[PDB]
């Protein structure tokens, strides 16, 4: 069955961000239940921050489940959380799938780490107007550039929920 999902929201983003991609997995044989969207207190993005808070919210979903990985789905900065997370703190042992949207990914790393071990997909849109597709486009992830979505828009599109799906599922 599929790994618990945690979903990781970008500046002045929240959980509630995730509500269409979590109605989306649902359908699509996902347990509501294993789809987790973390709330960060801090709004502005921080890494020093939000990635320890990142790695002790997947420690509670690893010990309360029992499962030995998750997978991440993160948005905007949440991309950059997510991969100082795996590069800088504990999580290359913790994860399974990476999937972002418009991730701000190479304010981190020009290269997914450990992407022999983890897979990646970095998906972005050439209309993003907040985060550069050059930001978000890694080395070593499948890259998956559409047109025409907005930033947010990201969140609340079918063609980019199917690629989520492709994402959580690849080999
Ligand atoms: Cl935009």
């Amino acid at each position: 069955s599929h790994n618990p999902v945690v979903m990781v929201h970008g500046i002045g983003g929240a959980d509630y961000n995730f509500i269409g991609i979590k109605s989306y997995l649902q359908s699509q044989g996902w347990t509501s239940s294993e789809l987790y969207a973390i709330n960060f207190i801090d709004k502005t993005g921080n890494n020093i921050n939000n990635a320890p808070r990142l790695s002790e919210y997947i420690k509670r979903v690893l010990n309360q489940t029992g499962a030995s990985k998750v997978d991440i789905v993160a948005h905007s900065m949440g991309g950059a959380n997510t991969l100082y997370y795996i590069k800088n703190l504990d999580g290359a042992d913790k994860v399974g799938h990476v999937v972002t949207l418009g991730g701000a990914n190479r304010l981190v790393t020009n290269t997914a780490p450990q992407n022999d071990k983890i897979s990646y997909t970095s998906i972005y849109s050439t209309s993003d107007y907040i985060v550069l597709n050059s930001l978000s486009k890694l080395d070593g992830a499948n890259n998956v550039q559409i047109s025409g979505v907005s930033h947010v828009g990201l969140l609340f599109s079918s063609k980019v929920n199917a690629l989520i799906k492709d994402g959580l599922t690849a080999s």
